[PDB]
Protein backbone atom coordinates (compact mmCIF):
# COMPACT_ATOMS: atom_id res chain seq x y z
CA UNK A 1 0.00 0.00 0.00
CA UNK A 2 2.39 2.65 -1.34
CA UNK A 3 0.01 5.19 -0.88
CA UNK A 4 2.63 7.87 0.06
CA UNK A 5 1.97 8.32 -4.04
CA UNK A 6 -0.74 10.17 -3.11
CA UNK A 7 0.30 12.52 -0.14
CA UNK A 8 3.57 13.51 -2.76
CA UNK A 9 1.69 13.95 -5.38
CA UNK A 10 0.21 16.91 -3.32
CA UNK A 11 3.68 18.22 -3.23
CA UNK A 12 3.40 18.29 -7.12
CA UNK A 13 0.49 20.02 -7.45
CA UNK A 14 1.69 23.12 -5.19
CA UNK A 15 4.77 23.79 -7.29
CA UNK A 16 3.07 23.02 -10.71
CA UNK A 17 0.54 25.54 -10.25
CA UNK A 18 3.01 28.32 -7.74
CA UNK A 19 4.64 28.33 -11.15
CA UNK A 20 1.46 29.66 -13.09
CA UNK A 21 0.74 32.62 -10.14
CA UNK A 22 4.54 33.18 -10.56
CA UNK A 23 4.24 33.23 -14.43
CA UNK A 24 1.09 35.18 -14.54
CA UNK A 25 2.66 37.96 -12.18
CA UNK A 26 5.57 37.95 -14.15
CA UNK A 27 3.41 37.76 -17.72
CA UNK A 28 1.23 40.71 -16.54
CA UNK A 29 3.87 43.50 -16.73
CA UNK A 30 5.79 42.46 -19.89
CA UNK A 31 2.75 41.44 -21.77
CA UNK A 32 0.63 44.28 -20.31
CA UNK A 33 2.87 46.79 -18.15
CA UNK A 34 5.77 47.01 -20.57
CA UNK A 35 3.17 48.65 -23.13
CA UNK A 36 1.54 51.84 -20.94
CA UNK A 37 4.76 52.21 -19.19
CA UNK A 38 6.94 52.33 -22.19
CA UNK A 39 4.24 53.69 -25.30
CA UNK A 40 2.84 56.84 -22.94
CA UNK A 41 5.83 58.07 -21.09
CA UNK A 42 8.70 57.01 -23.65
CA UNK A 43 6.66 57.60 -27.19
CA UNK A 44 5.40 61.04 -25.44
CA UNK A 45 6.96 64.03 -23.47
CA UNK A 46 8.61 65.94 -26.50
CA UNK A 47 9.32 69.62 -26.27
CA UNK A 48 6.27 70.35 -29.15
CA UNK A 49 5.51 73.71 -28.20
CA UNK A 50 1.73 73.84 -27.54
CA UNK A 51 2.19 76.94 -29.59
CA UNK A 52 -1.16 78.51 -27.88
CA UNK A 53 -0.12 81.75 -26.88
CA UNK A 54 -3.18 81.82 -24.56
CA UNK A 55 -1.32 81.28 -20.76
CA UNK A 56 -4.36 79.47 -19.59
CA UNK A 57 -5.79 77.25 -22.50
CA UNK A 58 -2.26 76.15 -22.65
CA UNK A 59 -2.63 75.33 -19.27
CA UNK A 60 -5.41 73.03 -20.07
CA UNK A 61 -2.97 71.55 -23.08
CA UNK A 62 0.27 70.52 -20.62
CA UNK A 63 -2.25 69.69 -18.38
CA UNK A 64 -3.39 66.60 -20.54
CA UNK A 65 -0.01 65.91 -21.44
CA UNK A 66 1.12 66.15 -17.79
CA UNK A 67 -1.62 63.70 -16.55
CA UNK A 68 -0.71 61.23 -19.63
CA UNK A 69 2.56 61.35 -18.18
CA UNK A 70 1.25 61.11 -14.46
CA UNK A 71 -1.05 58.46 -15.52
CA UNK A 72 2.40 56.39 -16.61
CA UNK A 73 4.14 57.01 -13.37
CA UNK A 74 1.41 54.80 -11.77
CA UNK A 75 1.15 50.91 -14.00
CA UNK A 76 5.37 51.52 -13.54
CA UNK A 77 4.56 51.08 -9.87
CA UNK A 78 2.55 48.54 -10.65
CA UNK A 79 5.17 46.88 -12.89
CA UNK A 80 7.77 47.15 -9.96
CA UNK A 81 5.41 46.26 -6.95
CA UNK A 82 4.11 43.64 -8.58
CA UNK A 83 7.50 42.24 -9.70
CA UNK A 84 8.62 42.94 -6.22
CA UNK A 85 5.52 40.50 -4.82
CA UNK A 86 6.43 37.32 -7.22
CA UNK A 87 9.20 37.33 -5.09
CA UNK A 88 7.34 36.16 -2.02
CA UNK A 89 5.79 33.26 -4.25
CA UNK A 90 9.33 32.04 -4.31
CA UNK A 91 9.79 32.77 -0.14
CA UNK A 92 6.83 29.62 -0.68
CA UNK A 93 7.61 27.87 -4.00
CA UNK A 94 11.38 27.35 -1.99
CA UNK A 95 10.04 28.11 1.74
CA UNK A 96 7.54 24.79 1.32
CA UNK A 97 10.78 22.55 0.62
CA UNK A 98 12.01 23.49 3.33
CA UNK A 99 9.02 22.49 5.40
CA UNK A 100 8.60 19.15 3.06
CA UNK A 101 11.88 17.50 2.47
CA UNK A 102 13.27 17.52 6.27
CA UNK A 103 10.22 15.56 7.48
CA UNK A 104 9.73 13.59 4.40
CA UNK A 105 13.49 11.94 4.14
CA UNK A 106 13.03 11.06 7.84
CA UNK A 107 9.96 9.25 6.78
CA UNK A 108 10.97 7.75 4.29
CA UNK A 109 14.47 5.60 6.26
CA UNK A 110 11.59 4.14 8.20
CA UNK A 111 9.27 3.36 5.36
CA UNK A 112 11.34 0.95 3.69
CA UNK A 113 12.66 -0.70 7.19
CA UNK A 114 9.17 -2.03 6.74
CA UNK A 115 9.34 -3.13 3.70
CA UNK A 116 12.44 -5.38 3.63
CA UNK A 117 11.17 -6.67 7.47
CA UNK A 118 7.68 -7.78 6.12
CA UNK A 119 10.07 -9.16 3.28
CA UNK A 120 11.75 -11.25 5.83
CA UNK A 121 8.96 -12.06 7.33
CA UNK A 122 6.93 -13.13 4.34
CA UNK A 123 10.19 -14.63 3.54
CA UNK A 124 10.19 -16.39 6.99
CA UNK A 125 6.93 -18.29 6.10
CA UNK A 126 8.69 -21.78 6.59
CA UNK A 127 6.73 -22.24 10.05
CA UNK A 128 4.05 -23.15 7.72
CA UNK A 129 6.37 -25.31 5.15
CA UNK A 130 7.54 -28.07 7.91
CA UNK A 131 4.39 -27.92 9.99
CA UNK A 132 2.98 -29.47 6.03
CA UNK A 133 5.44 -31.88 5.59
CA UNK A 134 5.09 -32.45 9.43
CA UNK A 135 0.98 -33.41 9.30
CA UNK A 136 2.07 -35.50 6.17
CA UNK A 137 4.17 -37.30 8.24
CA UNK A 138 1.45 -38.13 11.08
CA UNK A 139 -1.05 -38.23 8.47
CA UNK A 140 0.70 -41.31 7.19
CA UNK A 141 1.22 -42.61 10.05
CA UNK A 142 -2.13 -44.03 10.40
CA UNK A 143 -0.70 -46.87 8.05
CA UNK A 144 1.93 -47.58 10.74
CA UNK A 145 5.36 -48.29 8.25
CA UNK A 146 7.02 -48.76 11.58
CA UNK A 147 9.58 -46.03 12.57
CA UNK A 148 7.96 -42.96 10.76
CA UNK A 149 8.00 -41.71 14.08
CA UNK A 150 11.74 -41.29 14.55
CA UNK A 151 11.17 -38.65 11.42
CA UNK A 152 8.00 -37.21 13.33
CA UNK A 153 10.72 -36.36 16.36
CA UNK A 154 12.61 -34.34 13.49
CA UNK A 155 9.91 -32.03 12.35
CA UNK A 156 8.69 -31.80 15.43
CA UNK A 157 12.04 -30.48 16.85
CA UNK A 158 12.18 -28.80 13.45
CA UNK A 159 8.54 -26.80 13.87
CA UNK A 160 9.85 -25.74 17.37
CA UNK A 161 13.02 -24.13 16.19
CA UNK A 162 11.40 -22.27 13.02
CA UNK A 163 8.38 -20.94 14.93
CA UNK A 164 10.84 -19.58 17.59
CA UNK A 165 11.97 -17.75 14.64
CA UNK A 166 8.30 -16.68 13.12
CA UNK A 167 7.62 -15.42 16.61
CA UNK A 168 10.80 -13.69 16.46
CA UNK A 169 10.82 -11.67 13.41
CA UNK A 170 6.48 -11.19 13.99
CA UNK A 171 7.03 -9.23 17.19
CA UNK A 172 9.79 -7.00 15.44
CA UNK A 173 7.87 -6.60 12.78
CA UNK A 174 5.31 -5.58 14.97
CA UNK A 175 6.72 -2.95 16.54
CA UNK A 176 8.84 -1.82 13.41
CA UNK A 177 4.84 -1.16 12.14
CA UNK A 178 3.89 0.07 15.07
CA UNK A 179 6.20 2.62 15.23
CA UNK A 180 5.06 3.52 11.91
CA UNK A 181 1.04 4.15 12.66
CA UNK A 182 3.05 6.55 15.02
CA UNK A 183 5.06 8.22 12.83
CA UNK A 184 2.91 8.09 9.51
CA UNK A 185 -0.25 10.34 11.55
CA UNK A 186 3.25 13.45 11.84
CA UNK A 187 2.90 13.26 8.27
CA UNK A 188 -0.47 12.91 7.88
CA UNK A 189 -1.06 15.72 10.12
CA UNK A 190 1.93 17.93 8.95
CA UNK A 191 0.99 17.65 5.70
CA UNK A 192 -2.46 18.71 6.27
CA UNK A 193 -0.89 22.01 8.20
CA UNK A 194 1.18 23.46 5.47
CA UNK A 195 -1.66 22.18 2.72
CA UNK A 196 -4.10 24.55 4.48
CA UNK A 197 -1.38 27.46 5.31
CA UNK A 198 -0.54 26.94 1.40
CA UNK A 199 -4.30 28.70 0.83
CA UNK A 200 -4.04 31.19 2.97
CA UNK A 201 -0.95 32.30 1.19
CA UNK A 202 -2.60 31.97 -1.87
CA UNK A 203 -5.68 34.10 -0.60
CA UNK A 204 -3.84 36.36 1.41
CA UNK A 205 -1.17 36.75 -1.80
CA UNK A 206 -3.77 37.17 -4.44
CA UNK A 207 -6.34 39.82 -1.79
CA UNK A 208 -2.87 41.52 -1.93
CA UNK A 209 -3.17 41.79 -5.86
CA UNK A 210 -6.33 43.20 -6.27
CA UNK A 211 -5.07 46.04 -4.17
CA UNK A 212 -2.01 46.26 -5.98
CA UNK A 213 -3.97 47.56 -9.15
CA UNK A 214 -6.86 49.01 -7.33
CA UNK A 215 -4.24 51.64 -6.52
CA UNK A 216 -3.37 51.97 -10.17
CA UNK A 217 -6.57 52.49 -10.37
CA UNK A 218 -7.23 55.19 -8.08
CA UNK A 219 -4.25 56.96 -9.13
CA UNK A 220 -4.79 57.66 -13.15
CA UNK A 221 -8.76 58.25 -12.07
CA UNK A 222 -7.37 60.60 -9.26
CA UNK A 223 -4.99 62.20 -12.08
CA UNK A 224 -8.08 62.20 -14.70
CA UNK A 225 -9.33 64.20 -11.95
CA UNK A 226 -6.90 66.63 -12.42
CA UNK A 227 -7.34 67.52 -16.24
CA UNK A 228 -10.93 68.55 -15.09
CA UNK A 229 -9.41 70.76 -11.91
CA UNK A 230 -6.85 72.64 -14.83
CA UNK A 231 -10.22 72.82 -17.70
CA UNK A 232 -12.15 74.44 -15.11
CA UNK A 233 -9.88 77.24 -14.22
CA UNK A 234 -10.20 78.75 -17.49
CA UNK A 235 -11.60 81.86 -18.05
CA UNK A 236 -11.90 82.86 -22.11
CA UNK A 237 -12.09 86.79 -22.19
CA UNK A 238 -9.58 87.15 -20.10
CA UNK A 239 -7.53 84.69 -22.76
CA UNK A 240 -7.74 86.08 -26.08
CA UNK A 241 -7.26 89.59 -23.93
CA UNK A 242 -4.04 88.05 -23.21
CA UNK A 243 -3.53 86.77 -26.50
CA UNK A 244 -4.10 89.98 -28.10
CA UNK A 245 -0.61 91.54 -26.67
CA UNK A 246 1.05 89.02 -28.16
CA UNK A 247 0.22 88.81 -31.58
CA UNK A 248 -1.46 92.98 -31.33
CA UNK A 249 0.03 94.61 -34.62
CA UNK A 250 -1.83 98.48 -33.55
CA UNK A 251 -3.81 100.36 -31.69
CA UNK A 252 -4.49 103.56 -33.61
CA UNK A 253 -6.92 103.90 -36.51
CA UNK A 254 -5.29 104.30 -40.44
CA UNK A 255 -5.43 108.22 -40.01
CA UNK A 256 -7.51 109.18 -43.07
CA UNK A 257 -5.81 111.23 -46.30
CA UNK A 258 -5.84 114.93 -46.46
CA UNK A 259 -5.35 117.11 -49.23
CA UNK A 260 -1.81 118.88 -49.08
CA UNK A 261 -2.33 122.24 -50.46
CA UNK A 262 0.24 124.48 -51.92
CA UNK A 263 1.09 127.39 -49.60
CA UNK A 264 2.76 124.62 -47.36
CA UNK A 265 6.17 126.07 -47.59
CA UNK A 266 5.65 129.43 -49.63
CA UNK B 1 -12.00 94.50 -28.00
CA UNK B 2 -9.82 93.17 -31.10
CA UNK B 3 -10.20 96.46 -33.41
CA UNK B 4 -6.41 97.19 -32.01
CA UNK B 5 -5.35 95.08 -34.83
CA UNK B 6 -4.70 97.45 -37.49
CA UNK B 7 -1.46 98.15 -37.88
CA UNK B 8 0.63 99.74 -41.17
CA UNK B 9 -1.30 98.39 -44.26
CA UNK B 10 -1.09 94.10 -44.29
CA UNK B 11 1.02 93.34 -40.50
CA UNK B 12 -3.28 93.20 -39.36
CA UNK B 13 -4.39 90.39 -42.45
CA UNK B 14 -1.10 88.67 -42.25
CA UNK B 15 -1.04 88.95 -38.38
CA UNK B 16 -4.99 87.16 -38.27
CA UNK B 17 -4.56 84.86 -41.29
CA UNK B 18 -1.07 83.28 -39.22
CA UNK B 19 -3.21 83.20 -36.25
CA UNK B 20 -5.88 81.07 -38.00
CA UNK B 21 -3.45 78.54 -39.81
CA UNK B 22 -1.62 78.32 -36.01
CA UNK B 23 -4.75 77.51 -34.09
CA UNK B 24 -5.48 74.96 -37.20
CA UNK B 25 -2.02 73.60 -35.56
CA UNK B 26 -3.45 73.17 -32.58
CA UNK B 27 -6.22 71.29 -33.07
CA UNK B 28 -4.56 69.01 -35.88
CA UNK B 29 -1.90 68.35 -33.06
CA UNK B 30 -4.53 67.56 -30.33
CA UNK B 31 -6.30 65.29 -33.19
CA UNK B 32 -2.96 63.41 -33.91
CA UNK B 33 -2.72 62.81 -30.04
CA UNK B 34 -5.32 61.11 -29.60
CA UNK B 35 -4.37 58.60 -32.59
CA UNK B 36 -0.90 57.95 -30.97
CA UNK B 37 -3.00 57.56 -27.53
CA UNK B 38 -5.26 55.34 -29.14
CA UNK B 39 -3.72 52.49 -30.53
CA UNK B 40 -1.40 52.50 -27.32
CA UNK B 41 -4.72 51.38 -25.48
CA UNK B 42 -5.70 49.30 -28.44
CA UNK B 43 -2.69 47.39 -28.04
CA UNK B 44 -3.32 47.27 -24.53
CA UNK B 45 -6.47 45.08 -24.76
CA UNK B 46 -4.74 42.89 -26.96
CA UNK B 47 -2.70 41.60 -24.88
CA UNK B 48 -5.18 41.53 -21.86
CA UNK B 49 -8.19 39.35 -24.03
CA UNK B 50 -4.80 37.36 -24.76
CA UNK B 51 -3.84 37.01 -21.79
CA UNK B 52 -7.09 36.38 -20.08
CA UNK B 53 -9.01 33.94 -22.64
CA UNK B 54 -5.07 32.43 -22.81
CA UNK B 55 -6.60 29.51 -19.83
CA UNK B 56 -4.84 26.40 -19.15
CA UNK B 57 -5.84 23.26 -17.51
CA UNK B 58 -3.73 23.02 -14.00
CA UNK B 59 -4.46 20.50 -11.23
CA UNK B 60 -5.93 23.75 -9.26
CA UNK B 61 -9.48 22.94 -7.81
CA UNK B 62 -12.09 23.70 -5.56
CA UNK B 63 -12.89 27.04 -3.63
CA UNK B 64 -9.51 27.98 -4.75
CA UNK B 65 -10.47 27.35 -8.35
CA UNK B 66 -12.62 30.46 -7.93
CA UNK B 67 -9.92 32.84 -6.77
CA UNK B 68 -7.42 31.91 -9.55
CA UNK B 69 -9.56 31.93 -12.35
CA UNK B 70 -11.21 35.52 -10.63
CA UNK B 71 -8.05 36.79 -11.72
CA UNK B 72 -7.76 35.32 -15.21
CA UNK B 73 -11.63 36.60 -15.83
CA UNK B 74 -10.70 40.16 -14.56
CA UNK B 75 -7.65 40.46 -17.36
CA UNK B 76 -10.57 40.48 -19.58
CA UNK B 77 -12.61 42.87 -18.47
CA UNK B 78 -9.34 45.66 -18.28
CA UNK B 79 -9.22 44.71 -22.14
CA UNK B 80 -13.25 45.02 -22.67
CA UNK B 81 -12.61 48.13 -19.92
CA UNK B 82 -9.42 49.85 -22.55
CA UNK B 83 -10.58 48.74 -25.84
CA UNK B 84 -13.69 50.81 -25.47
CA UNK B 85 -11.66 53.74 -24.31
CA UNK B 86 -9.55 53.24 -27.77
CA UNK B 87 -12.64 53.21 -29.46
CA UNK B 88 -14.35 56.41 -27.71
CA UNK B 89 -11.58 58.01 -29.00
CA UNK B 90 -11.13 57.23 -32.73
CA UNK B 91 -14.76 57.16 -33.28
CA UNK B 92 -15.76 60.37 -30.82
CA UNK B 93 -13.31 62.36 -29.84
CA UNK B 94 -10.96 62.63 -33.24
CA UNK B 95 -13.96 62.47 -35.50
CA UNK B 96 -15.67 65.29 -33.48
CA UNK B 97 -12.14 67.08 -33.85
CA UNK B 98 -12.23 66.66 -37.53
CA UNK B 99 -15.77 67.99 -37.07
CA UNK B 100 -14.77 71.61 -36.05
CA UNK B 101 -11.55 71.80 -38.26
CA UNK B 102 -13.95 71.69 -41.16
CA UNK B 103 -17.24 73.35 -39.70
CA UNK B 104 -14.23 76.19 -39.14
CA UNK B 105 -12.97 76.64 -42.36
CA UNK B 106 -15.81 77.10 -44.08
CA UNK B 107 -16.66 79.52 -41.48
CA UNK B 108 -13.59 81.40 -42.09
CA UNK B 109 -14.53 82.06 -45.36
CA UNK B 110 -17.59 83.39 -44.83
CA UNK B 111 -16.16 85.73 -41.94
CA UNK B 112 -13.81 87.88 -44.22
CA UNK B 113 -15.35 87.52 -47.71
CA UNK B 114 -14.37 90.80 -50.03
CA UNK B 115 -11.00 91.75 -47.46
CA UNK B 116 -9.27 90.96 -50.72
CA UNK B 117 -11.40 93.73 -52.95
CA UNK B 118 -10.95 96.36 -50.62
CA UNK B 119 -7.24 95.95 -50.06
CA UNK B 120 -6.26 96.02 -53.12
CA UNK B 121 -8.89 98.58 -54.24
CA UNK B 122 -7.56 100.70 -51.68
CA UNK B 123 -3.83 100.02 -52.66
CA UNK B 124 -4.85 100.97 -56.48
CA UNK B 125 -6.31 104.05 -55.04
CA UNK B 126 -3.07 104.97 -52.52
CA UNK B 127 -0.45 103.97 -55.35
CA UNK B 128 -2.25 105.76 -58.31
CA UNK B 129 -3.04 109.18 -55.35
CA UNK B 130 0.40 109.11 -55.32
CA UNK B 131 0.75 108.94 -58.86
CA UNK B 132 -1.13 112.07 -58.82
CA UNK B 133 0.29 114.02 -56.11
CA UNK B 134 3.86 112.92 -58.09
CA UNK B 135 2.63 115.07 -60.71
CA UNK B 136 1.59 117.70 -58.86
CA UNK B 137 4.26 118.68 -56.97
CA UNK B 138 6.40 118.46 -60.76
CA UNK B 139 3.55 120.97 -61.44
CA UNK B 140 4.42 123.31 -59.21
CA UNK B 141 8.14 123.14 -59.61
CA UNK B 142 7.98 124.44 -62.86
CA UNK B 143 5.65 127.25 -61.98
CA UNK B 144 7.59 128.31 -58.99
CA UNK B 145 10.74 128.30 -61.67
CA UNK B 146 8.35 130.71 -63.31
CA UNK B 147 7.79 132.99 -60.58
CA UNK B 148 11.35 132.65 -58.80
CA UNK B 149 13.53 133.38 -62.11
CA UNK B 150 10.86 136.28 -62.32
CA UNK B 151 11.38 137.31 -58.69
CA UNK B 152 15.12 137.82 -59.51
CA UNK B 153 14.96 138.82 -62.83
CA UNK B 154 12.06 141.13 -62.14
CA UNK B 155 10.16 143.06 -64.48
CA UNK B 156 12.64 145.09 -65.67
CA UNK B 157 12.73 144.15 -69.45
CA UNK B 158 9.56 143.84 -71.82
CA UNK B 159 9.42 140.21 -72.55
CA UNK B 160 5.31 138.89 -72.60
CA UNK B 161 4.51 137.02 -69.42
CA UNK B 162 2.36 134.43 -70.42
CA UNK B 163 5.13 131.63 -69.90
CA UNK B 164 3.26 132.03 -66.22
CA UNK B 165 -0.40 131.99 -66.78
CA UNK B 166 -0.26 129.38 -69.62
CA UNK B 167 1.50 127.10 -66.86
CA UNK B 168 -0.67 128.78 -63.91
CA UNK B 169 -3.79 126.79 -66.07
CA UNK B 170 -1.48 123.97 -65.64
CA UNK B 171 -0.89 123.91 -62.26
CA UNK B 172 -5.01 124.22 -61.11
CA UNK B 173 -5.64 121.51 -63.94
CA UNK B 174 -3.22 118.69 -62.26
CA UNK B 175 -4.15 119.67 -58.81
CA UNK B 176 -7.85 120.06 -58.69
CA UNK B 177 -9.00 117.24 -61.12
CA UNK B 178 -5.99 114.84 -60.17
CA UNK B 179 -5.39 115.38 -56.37
CA UNK B 180 -8.17 116.88 -54.88
CA UNK B 181 -10.48 114.11 -56.53
CA UNK B 182 -8.21 110.94 -55.93
CA UNK B 183 -7.89 111.94 -52.97
CA UNK B 184 -11.53 111.66 -52.14
CA UNK B 185 -12.11 108.78 -53.70
CA UNK B 186 -9.50 107.36 -51.63
CA UNK B 187 -11.35 108.60 -48.45
CA UNK B 188 -15.04 106.63 -49.50
CA UNK B 189 -12.98 104.06 -50.02
CA UNK B 190 -10.97 104.31 -46.44
CA UNK B 191 -13.96 104.80 -44.93
CA UNK B 192 -15.49 101.50 -45.82
CA UNK B 193 -12.41 99.44 -45.44
CA UNK B 194 -11.91 100.81 -42.33
CA UNK B 195 -15.58 99.43 -41.82
CA UNK B 196 -15.50 96.22 -43.60
CA UNK B 197 -11.97 95.53 -41.59
CA UNK B 198 -13.45 96.03 -38.14
CA UNK B 199 -16.28 93.62 -38.42
CA UNK B 200 -13.66 90.96 -40.15
CA UNK B 201 -11.92 91.59 -36.74
CA UNK B 202 -15.18 91.15 -34.49
CA UNK B 203 -15.88 88.12 -36.65
CA UNK B 204 -12.85 86.21 -36.18
CA UNK B 205 -13.17 86.90 -32.33
CA UNK B 206 -16.32 85.64 -31.94
CA UNK B 207 -14.36 82.47 -33.95
CA UNK B 208 -11.76 82.62 -31.44
CA UNK B 209 -14.22 82.77 -28.63
CA UNK B 210 -15.34 79.23 -29.55
CA UNK B 211 -12.37 77.21 -30.19
CA UNK B 212 -11.60 77.93 -26.58
CA UNK B 213 -14.83 76.59 -25.05
CA UNK B 214 -14.93 74.02 -27.67
CA UNK B 215 -11.19 72.68 -26.78
CA UNK B 216 -12.58 72.52 -23.29
CA UNK B 217 -15.64 70.77 -24.06
CA UNK B 218 -13.61 68.35 -26.12
CA UNK B 219 -10.82 67.52 -23.39
CA UNK B 220 -13.29 67.77 -20.87
CA UNK B 221 -15.02 64.46 -22.69
CA UNK B 222 -10.94 63.35 -22.65
CA UNK B 223 -10.75 63.36 -19.52
CA UNK B 224 -14.31 61.44 -18.82
CA UNK B 225 -13.33 59.08 -21.92
CA UNK B 226 -10.69 57.62 -19.36
CA UNK B 227 -12.61 58.15 -16.22
CA UNK B 228 -15.07 55.68 -17.86
CA UNK B 229 -12.09 53.00 -17.81
CA UNK B 230 -10.71 53.88 -14.36
CA UNK B 231 -14.03 52.97 -12.22
CA UNK B 232 -14.71 49.81 -14.83
CA UNK B 233 -11.06 48.51 -13.38
CA UNK B 234 -11.71 49.92 -10.47
CA UNK B 235 -15.27 47.99 -9.66
CA UNK B 236 -13.82 44.82 -11.63
CA UNK B 237 -11.37 45.01 -8.43
CA UNK B 238 -13.38 43.99 -5.56
CA UNK B 239 -14.97 41.27 -7.98
CA UNK B 240 -11.73 39.63 -7.32
CA UNK B 241 -12.05 40.42 -3.35
CA UNK B 242 -15.66 39.47 -3.43
CA UNK B 243 -14.70 36.15 -4.86
CA UNK B 244 -11.87 36.28 -2.64
CA UNK B 245 -13.98 36.15 1.01
CA UNK B 246 -15.63 33.18 -0.88
CA UNK B 247 -13.02 31.12 0.14
CA UNK B 248 -13.06 28.89 3.16
CA UNK B 249 -10.97 25.91 4.17
CA UNK B 250 -12.71 23.26 3.60
CA UNK B 251 -11.38 22.43 -0.10
CA UNK B 252 -8.85 20.08 1.70
CA UNK B 253 -12.18 18.25 2.38
CA UNK B 254 -11.86 17.42 -1.56
CA UNK B 255 -9.55 14.51 -0.83
CA UNK B 256 -8.19 11.54 -2.47
CA UNK B 257 -6.21 9.75 -0.05
CA UNK B 258 -7.40 6.12 0.29
CA UNK B 259 -7.79 5.29 3.64
CA UNK B 260 -9.50 5.27 6.59
CA UNK B 261 -10.09 1.02 7.32
CA UNK B 262 -6.62 0.54 6.38
CA UNK B 263 -3.03 0.03 8.65
CA UNK B 264 -4.79 -3.16 10.23
CA UNK B 265 -3.07 -4.46 13.63
CA UNK B 266 -0.77 -7.15 11.67
CA UNK B 267 0.45 -9.43 14.13
CA UNK B 268 0.19 -12.35 11.74
CA UNK B 269 -0.63 -15.15 13.31
CA UNK B 270 -0.41 -18.71 11.01
CA UNK B 271 -0.48 -20.63 14.58
CA UNK B 272 -1.09 -23.83 12.02
CA UNK B 273 -3.81 -24.83 14.64
CA UNK B 274 -6.24 -24.41 11.76
CA UNK B 275 -6.97 -28.01 11.34
CA UNK B 276 -4.03 -29.91 12.84
CA UNK B 277 -4.52 -30.59 16.23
Amino acid sequence: DALMSRTKSSLSVLESIDEFYAKRASIEREYASKLQELAASSADIPEVGSTLNNILSMRTETGSMAKAHEEVSQQINTELRNKIREYIDQTEQQKVVAANAIEELYQKKTALEIDLSKKKDAYEYSCNKLNSYMRQTKKMTGRELDKYNLKIRQAALAVKKMDAEYRETNELLLTVTREWIDRWTEVCDAFQHIEEYRLEFLKTNMWAYANIISTACVKDDESCEKIRLTLENTNIDEDITQMIQNEGTGTTIPPLPEFNDYFKEN
